[PDB]
């Protein structure tokens, strides 16, 4: 992971994106699902197959807000810094804030929308790194890119952001297998309810979130369904702080 310098830097450059990843690892920590959903999970608090949630809790209530975090501490905060510095590492991806002139962008993409729906309160775009990023354009060849939704719970981001949407492999299931999409935001947003986020983020402390996913082409509502994860990614995240 970043050393704190860096990660001192990384979060700097854009306050919201940091704090958003600090607010759904919390999320997941928080949540009683913490055991599954907290993947991935920090090595410095796992003795070998052993993770130890209890002193991870402890350590998350711990945790100044961002502008604390940044503004004063360089050894105030050893601890605070050691895992901050590890939820805002990454190879694979980064996160950025993005503009309401991107929410547009979006509707654009994703279709007028037919419902009734609200707009966020934050909107970032995920940006893929190589050898993540090639490869899913190699995949992708001059096939179309769709853009769709998929809503939720709050405490399923972390894990979705780093891991991608679970494509259930199960015959053995009512809703068989795949990822389910669709390209109306007000039947995703049924499968966002409002989380607990951190109390001390600048987003506020509940929060719901929805992808939006990048789909290589290959009453209620229309949704559709994709079984390959090769030909999927999340791309954007809509949040919306309950006031
Ligand atoms: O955003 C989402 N987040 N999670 C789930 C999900 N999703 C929509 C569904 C519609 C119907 C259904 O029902 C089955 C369909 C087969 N037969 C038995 C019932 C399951 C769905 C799961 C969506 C959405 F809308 F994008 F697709």
């Amino acid at each position: 992971s970043m050393g704190w310098a860096a990660a001192r830097e990384a979060a700097g450059r854009d306050m919201l994106a940091a704090d958003l990843r600090c607010s759904l690892f919390a999320s997941a920590l928080q949540s009683y699902k913490r055991d599954s959903v907290l993947r991935p999970f920090p090595a410095s608090y796992a003795r070998g197959d052993c993770k130890d949630f209890e002193a991870l809790l402890a350590d998350a209530s711990k945790l100044p807000n961002l502008k604390e975090l940044l503004q004063s501490s360089g050894d105030n905060h050893k601890r605070a810094w050691d895992l901050v510095s590890w939820i805002l590492s990454s190879k694979v991806l980064t996160i950025h804030s993005a503009g309401k002139a991107e929410f547009e962008k979006i509707q654009k993409l994703t279709g007028a929308p037919h419902t009734p729906v609200p707009a966020p309160d934050f909107l970032f775009e995920i940006e893929y790194f190589d050898p993540a990023n090639a490869k899913f354009y190699e995949t992708k060849g001059e096939r179309d890119l769709i853009y769709a939704f998929h809503g939720s719970r709050l405490e399923n981001f972390h894990s979705i952001i780093h891991n991608g949407l679970h494509c259930h492999l199960n015959k053995t299931s009512l809703f068989g297998e795949g990822t389910y999409l669709t390209s109306d935001l007000s039947l995703a947003l049924i499968y966002s309810p409002h989380g607990h986020g951190w109390q001390h983020s600048l987003l506020g402390p509940i929060l719901s979130c929805v992808a939006v996913c990048e789909v290589i082409d290959h009453i209620p509502p229309k949704y559709f369904v994709v079984t390959n994860n090769q030909l999927l990614r999340v791309k954007y995240l809509l949040v919306y702080s309950q006031k």
